[PDB]
């Protein structure tokens, strides 16, 4: 077939969110009752199908805590040093239930400075103290309550801790039973020791009251919040990866602009080979062939989308891409054959778009722009025309690339950059929870319409219908002047 | 066929009003002579193919009176209490010919307050008086003319009514013969009694002069204006329905966002089972399958459209919908097999759109936005830039849902809403009659072009032709500066 | 085939000017050398494929003179009385060579008032005088030169005409030979008489110098400018037609909004039957079937287009129409079978559009909006933002209908109108000739590209290629700021 | 097949840049390593696939020097006299290595005026002097250093040149060896003479240091910069061509609006016949048939595109054209059969567009608008709203045609023009090099995505995917406010 490539140049046709509507269907299930949980793997389980993009304007520790608390996942960005990125991961892991099996501790010879340091770093209200670092016999605890009486923090621990026997509990004490012990004895902390009195761990009422406050939290087997981390394909990738895995990261995202590059495929094999059980998310790919190549290399999740991002110019400057809905569907067709979930990354303006990507076969969606004006996002708020804004930049933008996204665009050494992205700003949105509430609300409605009691049914079942540009103008509100909008719509 | 659902995801294609034009055809019938009447059922017969949407910004008693007087139908909204909604229905039923068979009456021991109450409630110029409530022997009539001489309304009826024998007439006296009796004896009221003088009814010149004033009125077998009423699927639906049926409502609209929901199907069976002859309009559905399921459940009219409304965000936030012209056609294809009419609800900007929906198979169209700035619509007029406006909100909007449209979106108990609609404003349009005149005028022209002497011919015969976006720009006025517009166009 | 009509509803697809480009082709012919002439019939022959629409804002006598002088045809509108419309036709016929065979004349007993009247009415510089009305012996001529010495015009002709034998010439003297006689004897007028001296006719240097000034003029066999006239389908149509034919009109346009109406078909048969040789243009039709029905009724030209006009709302308000390029092609396919030419009426914004309509099979195009700001058009110039404007209204607009276009919309008696058109304004364009120069220039270029030495080759040969909306944005100028435009483009 | 032409009128469908995206593919090659060189012929070899359009607002000598220095090609425009155009070509040829084999020289009897003239004309820092014009024995050199001591330039050379034996070198001395000789003896000039001392040539450090400064330069076998020149089809074409060939032009562009015109085909045969080895670029053509006809006539490169230009109105005014991507593909399909390269001329807004045209089969792209605001372009900078602009006009614009582009539009003698183009302005872009850097950068990224190590692989391999208008809005940045843009994007 000498001329086959040449003749098939223009045959393919793609579709995106605005070309298409979901067709309503026979439904015995109400929006209220549907299940929105998704399993990306046995060690990664979300209560909502949402991930925040690793981007320096989108996700850092607080955003990751917030997302995890709602049931989704944050991906900490790589535009910081290895020490810095692993420190962020650790903060997220230790937000709740973090010191139960692996406590920090001090000796009476440390200064109050150290105790202030740990408490502020992890937001944990007390620090257990041991006789020395070898034996680790618990001698007492310095807490936030002890702290308010201390003026100069340069003093040694032994001076501020007045002994009284404090209530401790055996190893493997559990939240539910710690809940009554704290209640019964009227205490906020519960050190865990063995029969020899050696400190094994610590439980706080925060650990307990956070379970009540965020009942939908996405957590590992130990009850700690899930967190992911971005890693590029660079000579230092394994080093970055090593420190992440030691910080108990639940997933890495190997993040590149072209997932089908041999360099990416090799890095995945090399990472899978060193960490057989590590959750590995790899992207971006827009095709079936690319999807199969990442999976065979050992990726256990595949991230889909080339160019669709609100801030990306890849399609404009390089001329390259696939319309996102076709991309998701093309990639989901392949990954389904392997029982592998895909992430739809980029292009989602409204909650409806999310529904469409999930009905096209994605297990989960990853959002940049809808999360950047949110309160937990890294940047602070800027003023334009009296209203508050937050900066949002493409990983392809010159600004982002100077701060270490260069490898993503294969620009890694270059003195003069050629950006695939742009810089912009988004309105301040308030706390993340409210944005998720609307997102999940729109999903529940659509699943209601499509008769899907859970996300699996939705991917396997839901049917779309294509429309014209005139079909799009009908779908939006039209030809009436809008006095007041909604959180779901503009 | 394991993979069939998966592969058919993107095959369907929809069309809306702007994608399409009607093809002109051999015509011996002029616009002037065509028949625009439609039968939704033997007990529901419209002289124009128009219904006003039950929405709190669109239809209440006056709008329903106005619509009925022009030949269409109002649907009173449910965003009021059951007492309040049935009271509205009653006002519409009693506007004309309402007391002929079931008169109100008083005894001389009532106060003038009561007489003022009835006259103001029904806009009827006089109140018959009977000796007591059991016998009901007519002793006389207090009228608007008697009223102008009364200062304090706290006084008893017996004091103000000076006896003179008044002209009465036998039962079953008819408008045409009442017309000459009032004329012959020079009177405005004509009580109806039996041989024992027991009040049976009342006829007024208003009853007579309204037939002359609105020759196209849509009326039941008794000559009273038709009226419909909205009912949601709620634990209290039957209660609401019971009071409506007792107020002589001609149709209920069971109104939900997803008509294909099992909960809706069951409610229809349950209502059909209790009221075999009640006119039951059920929606909304966008498909053939949904249409068949409502009909088998006992719906005798089906209402079509998901998302197309000027104020709806359903398609944007939930991602769900079908382009309205395809929806109408898909649903009309199914209902035709059963001899069941469909209503096209939502999306109509211009009179031409109306024609297209009817040629696509709808028996009738239901309009929200084109009727909201009209004088008879419930809200009053707001000022923006010196011009008068009227508020118009989607039943999906937060505002509407707080006032009781929540059940429509399956949000019925929810503390935090996720709206499918938005709030806006429309220009004040003057009296309803002028808007209907243009609507019906555009319909008559199109039927002229398509060679259709009536609406049936139009549904069975008319052919469309699809066009591009460039085809749409040609169809509108283009590339000339508009100095003055028209009532039909912008 | 019970369900065939129902299923074929959406199958048809139309195209308009903006959906399509002409494909360039092998060309040995330069723009300069191509022939742009068209034959609508043996008695109607244009040197350019252009007609001005009969509309009260577009064509009256001067516009018709101007158009004819350039090689096209004016259609005088019917929004004036029968006397008035025939008077306009007569002015156009008599502009050049009008008195050669049928001269006006006076007797010495007429007042100078009469002579002033004729000269001003026809713009002819002199009036022949005869002894009396029966014999018609030429006694002399009162001219513009005689006039400048006359103060009071109330005086009798005999008083101002001082006799000198004047040079006359025999009947059937021709322009070329009159040209030398006027030159040889140094005179501006040349009365024509017989051997008995009875006035037969008159020739002026204007008649001669106009042939030189407008070498491309569209003229009848007698050398008089061609003119057309609009006629509606009304009880008075034949009366209007009779006076037109007596004024030597070359064509009538039976003009209706729906050409496929039985009423129009019957009127054409009835007119064809009374005037077998009259040129009859009938429209509007958008289909093949309609085209065949008009032709069999006796129309010898068919006018095509429903809704495409810059000022028409027909498609919006009635929902009715066909995209103009498909309309032209569909109608041209049918008329070609009969050797019948079609006119493309409406929708042409640029000279390129014209080329496309002709390549789609139209013999000629009819322009409203491109001719309304022209100097010869009936309205005068209005001021908006310091620049000069001309009003332009759709025959469907309320304004036009009040002035007698009602029958066109089948509204003929109606107290309350339902308009198919709108009112607007266009910039003042200067003399018509400059607008035609650009129009014809664009046509010559396109015919150059398509390799067409004449219009026939262009209709039979030229191929189009369809494009998207993105194809349209490429075709226009894009993405550069325009400092100065051109007469061909915006 | 009597009716075949008639029925095939609407079947063809075209695509342009915005309808289409490139599909990413398996890639072992990084953007950094890909080869962007193209061979238009053995005597024309570019290091980047870029040509600047011959247009009076785009390319003259400096632009041609700049383009050649970056690896592309300038085409000097024809809107100047033959002397003037050949002088421009000569300046480009002599920028580097121009006097090595064919030196200018003077005799001591010339004035310093002559020496100033040559140095300023060619930007060469010194002028060799010979005893007389026949023998041509080198007696010395007047340089820029000698010049700074001279006040009145009217004096004879012999007076200012103080003799010292100067270092010369044999014929065929090469840059690399001249580089050390200049270094060893500390001199900036190196005259070349034979054994009899007859001046053969000259080498300067500029010749040497330019090779280092512009390592990617596009050069002929002699090491001189490549340059092209525009020629129209006119009675004087050969004369213009003769002087160009004598100035050592590397290519002529026979430039016409319709390449398929017999007049163009004949001119190509006639030019090919007189200059069998001359590089001949001919256009414009949009079709396969036109492409084959130019090639058989002797064109060795074909230039593609009718109407797509940012400033062209051809499609609007003449209605003529083909969407550029289809045009390139249709023409590349034909030329590939002959081993003939095509140029994509017009329509490229962004670097991505460039990639698409090359993947559609073009060997090279030709840019007008992207190069007009560049510093080396002929016009100077205009002020609008405080920012600097550069005028850019279409060769079809009235302005350009008055200055001699008339023949291109077959308007060659015409008193009154009918333009195919428009006049506008573009922002000042700074030095050309920066614009090329971004252009080449975008190309390298796209080739990275498509897995193409060189341009051949890209044409033979790369696959596109079609998208809707909604697909285009996704591809651009969407729905976020842009605070700062990039050089690649807007």
């Amino acid at each position: 077939q000498s001329n086959a490539m040449w003749e098939s140049k223009f045959v393919k046709e793609g579709l995106t969110f605005d070309d298409v509507l979901l067709v309503p269907a026979k439904s015995d299930v109400l929006p209220r009752e549907v299940s929105v949980k998704t399993v990306l793997s046995e060690s990664l389980q979300l209560n909502i199908p949402l991930i925040s993009a690793g981007m320096d304007t989108v996700t850092e520790a607080d955003m990751a805590i917030a997302m995890a608390r709602q049931g989704g996942l944050g991906i900490i960005h790589k535009n910081m040093s290895i020490e810095q990125q692993a420190e962020q991961v650790d903060k997220v892991k230790r937000s709740e239930s973090g010191v139960i099996s692996d406590p920090f501790f001090l000796t009476p010879e440390h200064q109050v400075y150290d105790a202030e340091h740990l408490m502020g770093k992890y937001r944990i209200s007390g620090v257990p103290v041991v006789n020395n670092l070898d034996e680790r016999k618990l001698v007492g605890i310095i807490t936030n309550r002890d702290m308010r009486f201390i003026q100069d923090y340069s003093i040694k621990i032994s001076d501020v801790m007045t002994k009284e026997q404090l209530i401790t509990a055996p190893v493997g004490t559990t939240l539910s039973e710690a809940e009554k012990i704290l209640q019964k004895y009227k205490i906020e902390k519960l050190p865990l020791v063995d029969n020899n009195g050696v400190l094994q761990g610590l439980i706080t009422i925060k650990d307990i009251e956070k379970v009540i406050e965020f009942p939908n939290s996405a957590k590992d087997k130990q009850g700690r919040l899930l967190v992911g981390a971005a890693v590029g394909v660079t000579a230092d990738a394994m080093t970055r990866i090593d420190a992440l895995v030691k910080a108990s990261v639940d997933a890495i995202v190997l993040d590149t602009a072209h997932g089908h590059s041999q360099g990416v495929i090799d890095k995945v094999k090399e990472v899978r080979a060193k960490y057989p059980s590590l959750n590995i998310i790899a992207g971006n790919v827009a095709t079936a062939e690319a999807t199969k190549a990442l999976i065979e290399a050992g990726a256990n999740v595949v991230k889909v989308g080339i160019g669709p991002g609100s801030i990306c110019t890849t399609r404009v400057v390089a001329g390259v891409g696939v319309p996102q809905l076709t991309a998701v569907y093309d990639c989901a067709t392949e990954a389904r054959k392997h029982g592998i979930p895909v992430i739809a990354d980029g292009g989602i303006k409204y909650s409806g778009d999310m529904v469409k990507a999930l009905a096209a076969g994605a297990h989960v969606v990853m959002l940049g722009s809808m999360f950047a004006g949110v309160a937990e996002s890294p940047g602070e708020t800027e003023i334009y025309q009296g209203r508050q804004f937050k900066v949002y930049r493409g990983m392809g933008s010159v600004g982002a690339m100077e701060k270490g996204s260069k490898d993503r665009y294969f620009q890694e050494g270059n003195k003069k950059l050629v950006p695939e992205g742009i810089e912009g700003r988004v309105p301040y949105k308030g706390p993340l929870a409210d944005t998720v509430h609307q997102l999940v609300g729109g999903l529940r409605a659509g699943m209601g319409y499509c008769g899907a009691q859970d996300l699996e049914f939705l991917r396997e079942n839901a049917q779309f219908i294509r429309m014209s540009g005139a079909g799009l103008l009908e779908s939006h509100p039209h030809h009436v002047q809008i006095t007041k909008e909604a959180p779901n719509y503009s």
